[PDB]
């Protein structure tokens, strides 16, 4: 009758053109705040509307999307990452943003950068997160640890804090997106001469820190769950975690969380954090008239009002500098000073390979060989090798 998904389901039903948006929040403040923002466009448009279709998470969205070309039934939008718009490409599935309509001036370079492909905008920055360290102030105020500015002072800071606690205290989750976070502030880059490298010599780094946490007793693998599902079990001290997981940690914590920018190797500047979430793009496939509910969409999408919502809602980074002026995003950042500490860890941010194979990569190759030396203590080297002669594979099949 009256949730959010009711009421847009009513007004699509009155409507005389329905755009589909095909997205991956499954819940919480993220779907929340996706739905309010459809409710609002929906109540001003005479009979133009978007119906957001929750299709489970972003992977089960893309082998959704792959099933619905297949089909040859695609929705007017959906969500894609960097690499889900790559593989799209092949297919030339997708219109041109600004053949569209969508007036892209203000949008954060750093998200415009990432969604060009050969000089052509395919995507819309909608919800784009950067990785914090999300801490436990408690703890570190009862031992005095000073929050860690750098990668030597936080490892230091696990060890001293594990050892006061009797249990490890930097909570990770064994997989590729953690891993960047340890793989760039240590030098790593994985394209070599234009080769996906996942075997350099600071892969095998950032995976043997992390192995070599485990064994030392302060860095705990989350392997059923979030991190933020998790909490209550054990001493937490820190975790590395996407800008996304702001409502879930603020719920879930019976301590007082803390939100800093990342260790970087010197304190010089913060560490680079992983932009990950997720852009807009529409398909080919639409009619005209769903395109056009599709432009009039994203332009209310980057609109500084419903920026100013949509990111103070979810803890995702306003894409635009129009957002940062509009009044409520400034009355939430004062009142809350985790807003602009996500807002300066992403001016520190570093993107994951635009190729159409990298989200097979990321989780299947990877993220197993990740789960190997974590796990099963495989040798670092010898799990990532096995890593890099699969992604050669899959690239030259
Ligand atoms: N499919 C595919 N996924 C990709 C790719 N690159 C990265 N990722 C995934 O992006 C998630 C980050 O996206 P973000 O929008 O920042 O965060 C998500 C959720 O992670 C986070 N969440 C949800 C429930 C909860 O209890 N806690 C919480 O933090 O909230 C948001 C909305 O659901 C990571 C997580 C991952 O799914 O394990 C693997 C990563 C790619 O190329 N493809
Ligand atoms: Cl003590
Ligand atoms: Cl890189």
């Amino acid at each position: 009758m009256m949730k959010p998904e009711d009421v847009i389901k009513e007004q699509c039903a009155r409507a005389k053109v329905v755009a589909e948006l095909w997205h991956g929040f499954t819940g919480g403040a993220p779907k929340a705040a996706l739905e309010n923002l459809v409710v609002e466009f929906n109540k001003a448009q005479q009979g133009r509307c978007v119906r957001p279709v929750p299709q489970g998470g972003y992977r089960d969205l893309s082998t959704k999307i792959k099933a619905a070309f297949a089909a040859g039934k695609v929705p007017t939008m959906a969500q894609a990452f960097e690499a889900n718009i790559a593989l799209y490409l092949e297919a030339k599935a997708l219109l041109p943003i600004e053949s569209l309509g969508v007036k892209l001036q203000g949008v954060n370079l750093t998200f415009l950068n990432a969604v060009r492909f050969g000089g052509v905008v395919y995507g819309v920055p909608f919800n784009k997160s950067i990785q914090v360290l999300y801490y436990n102030k408690d703890l570190l105020k009862k031992h005095g640890v000073p929050v860690p500015a750098t990668l030597e002072e936080f490892v230091a800071a696990a060890k001293k804090l594990s050892r006061a606690e009797g249990g490890p205290v930097y909570w990770f989750q064994p997989d590729a997106s953690t891993f960047a976070y340890f793989f760039f502030n240590l030098g790593g880059s994985y394209l070599k001469d234009g080769k996906l490298v996942l075997n350099s010599k600071e892969a095998v780094e950032a995976l043997t820190l992390l192995q070599n946490g485990v064994k030392e007793g302060w860095a705990k693998p989350i392997t059923s769950g979030y991190i933020n599902q998790n909490l209550g079990s054990g001493p937490y001290a820190f975790s590395v975690d996407t800008s996304a997981g702001y409502t879930y940690y603020l719920r879930a914590a019976k301590f007082d969380l803390g939100v800093a920018t990342l260790p970087g190797r010197t304190k010089g500047q913060p560490g680079y954090g992983l932009v990950q979430g997720t852009n807009l793009v529409v398909f080919r496939q639409a009619s005209k008239e769903e395109q056009a509910v599709a432009k009039d969409f994203l332009e209310f999408v980057l609109s500084p009002r419903a920026q100013a919502v949509f990111a103070t809602a979810t803890g995702y980074v306003p894409v635009t500098e129009g957002a940062l002026k509009d009044p409520v995003y400034q009355a939430y950042a004062a009142e809350n000073p985790d807003y602009a500490t996500i807002v300066r860890q992403s001016r520190y941010a570093k993107f994951e390979p635009a190729l159409a194979e990298w989200e097979q990569i990321r989780f299947d190759i990877l993220g197993q060989a990740i789960k190997e030396a974590i796990l099963n203590k495989a040798d670092p080297k010898a799990a990532l090798d096995r890593a890099q002669k699969l992604a050669e594979d899959l690239l030259s099949s």
